[PDB]
């Protein structure tokens, strides 16, 4: 299309890396016209339930937001060093499983999908095609219905409590008190993955936020505006970054152009280095990561990204209607 949003996201899809093509990509880990502060309830969170969720203290947490995006909030990376591998561990092994809907349920059965992580230990074996890199989409909480573009009372699976306690924390630093992490969608990429121009707006309330977690390559972001004629800011979204999308951002047309290789060759990006630490807090919501989930996770992530997004479908008390 000719449009300003496909017209960029074509560029940024057909984007060179190491060119002058990545100019104009705002990087908030590292321009200065675009982005501004942003004050997070530093006192929300406490420093022991961020610590339960693999987080810095909020205090410790750079916040930015963007003129002319109202209620955009971009974390950088918080995430404690290490932690970063349980949460990519769930979305891979966990989450993954069914109950809890994946894309390759569409031409597969609970047979084939079954052992998807086993399947993928053995690839770890046949040194120098599997199913983790066909997988594109799970759903948990209620399941989006991707054809009829609802959610529904009747399709729903228990939210991942571990993942609705980082959730939470997440929100009520942002200042989202009231915050039920109802519904999740998870993005799974190839180093040629996009996804298409597109608006969240079929969950019931628009004034909760949208959650977007990031882990493992780097990826470009466009953000646009209210229809798709408006040109959008690219930005890029790197390993543990989080962008909550509340008040006027939440209804705006937003994509994934690109999904970008390592600079300095192939492997992981620095901050995923460091792994998780073998003593865990006795309270935690993080659980260890054994030797061989580690290296299938980190093999994958050499090539991938991974996305989690969480959401709130019903007002707090609008029964489904
Ligand atoms: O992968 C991303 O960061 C985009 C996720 C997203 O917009 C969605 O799944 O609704
Ligand atoms: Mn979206």
């Amino acid at each position: 299309g000719e449009d300003a949003f496909r017209k960029l996201f074509r560029f940024y899809r057909q984007s060179r890396p190491g060119t002058a093509d990545l100019e104009g990509v705002i990087d908030f880990s590292a321009g200065a016209q675009k982005v501004i502060k942003s004050q997070l309830n530093v006192s929300s969170v406490s420093e022991q339930n961020a610590y339960r969720a693999g987080l810095q203290p909020v205090s410790k947490w750079q916040a930015y937001g963007l003129k002319g995006y109202p209620g955009f909030i971009f974390i950088p990376n918080p995430f404690l060093p290490g932690y970063q591998w349980h949460w990519v561990k769930q979305c891979l092994k966990l989450y993954s499983q069914k109950p809890n809907v994946c894309n390759l349920d569409k031409h597969m059965s609970k047979e084939e999908t079954q052992d998807l992580w086993e399947q993928s230990k053995e690839f770890l074996r046949y040194k120098e095609r599997s199913l983790l890199e066909k997988l594109r989409w799970v759903t948990v909480g209620y399941h989006y219905n991707w054809d009829s573009k609802k959610y529904s009372a009747d399709h729903y699976t228990p939210f991942p409590s571990d993942l609705g306690f980082l959730s939470e924390q997440v929100a009520a630093a942002c200042g989202f008190e009231d915050f039920r992490a109802e519904a999740g969608i998870l993005n799974y990429y190839r180093l040629d993955s996009t996804l298409g121009i597109h608006v969240d707006r079929s969950e019931l309330d628009h004034s909760k936020p949208l959650l977007s977690f990031s882990f493992g390559q780097s990826a470009i972001f466009l953000l646009g505006g209210l229809q798709r004629d408006e040109a959008p800011t690219a930005m890029f979204m790197h390993s543990g970054d989080i962008m909550i999308m509340s008040g006027f951002s939440r209804l705006l047309n937003h994509a994934v152009p690109r999904v970008l290789p390592n600079p300095e060759g192939e492997g992981l990006p620095h901050c995923l280095e460091a792994p998780l630490p073998a003593v865990l807090p006795r309270d935690s919501m993080v659980e260890p990561c054994s030797m061989e989930d580690w290296q299938v996770c980190a093999s994958y992530l050499k090539t991938a990204r991974v996305n989690m997004t969480v959401r709130q479908v019903l007002a707090t008390d609008q029964n489904f209607p």
